[PDB]
């Protein structure tokens, strides 16, 4: 499992601990020299969990699911609280079996429906370390509306952060401080899904993209990438979602 600590955290430990988490994923093949994530597990060994600890200590168990990076539930000393979709059931079989008592949290664990349950978009959400701790809170304790919020944070300062390079910089420099994603990585973000099959796809097509994948990313409004030696690509991407899944 991998372990993260905010107490005493800084730039440096929480790179450590996002290397940690890319490391703990599976795959078998590199794809332009990008780890390829499987296309599916089977058993108790689809799901990764990482011990989150507040800067007082306490500590949440989340669970991932190592072919997508999503999170599927956490458990808060004897609860376990698990997203209201079907993997997040199927999860359930497998994980936090000791849980004292299990609640399905009234949405599933996606943006567009987490975002609705918190009352912000994410472009008015604060990241940064600071709010990592603020969401490990929140968490000991249920409040639906309040998890919708700090899952929003935990989700964007965890997996997207081991996508992305970008983004685990962006988490490194709020270390101290917290402040709403750019609208390149919200971009980012969105793009995972779209960015993963297009660079697979072009594996036989000499590099190039079939369909050009526009970023607002660092051109302040409207990018394209086109072939794979633009640097979201050599630089940026660090885990590919395999097309079996998207």
């Amino acid at each position: 499992d991998v372990s993260f600590r905010l107490s005493g955290a800084d730039p440096r430990s929480y790179g450590m601990f996002i290397k940690d988490l890319r490391n703990a994923l599976p795959f078998r093949e590199k794809v332009y020299n990008i780890p390829l994530l499987l296309p599916s597990v089977s058993g108790a060994g689809r799901y990764l969990l990482m011990h989150l600890f507040n800067r007082d200590g306490k500590t949440i168990t989340v669970a991932v699911d190592v072919t997508n990076v999503y999170i599927m539930g956490y458990l808060a000393d004897t609860t376990s609280y698990f997203f209201n979709e079907p993997a997040a059931e199927l999860a359930s079989q497998y994980v936090f079996r000791d849980a004292r008592r299990k609640i399905t949290l009234p949405y599933s664990g996606d943006y567009e429906r987490l975002q609705i349950a918190a009352g912000k978009p994410r472009e008015k959400i604060p990241i940064g370390l600071p709010a990592l701790d603020s969401a490990i809170s929140t968490l000991l304790h249920y409040d639906s509306t309040a998890a919708a919020g700090a899952l929003l944070v935990l989700i964007q300062t965890t997996a997207e952060a081991a996508r992305f390079k970008y983004i685990e910089q962006q988490i490194q420099e709020r270390a101290y401080r917290d402040e709403v994603p750019s609208l390149a990585t919200i971009s980012l973000e969105n793009s995972w899904s779209g960015l993963s099959k297009q660079i697979q796809l072009a594996q036989g097509n000499n590099g190039i993209f079939r369909t050009p994948i526009v970023l607002v990313d660092n051109k302040g409004n409207r990018v394209q990438i086109t072939n794979v030696t633009s640097k979201v690509v050599t630089s940026n991407i660090q885990l590919l979602l395999n097309t079996r899944n998207i």
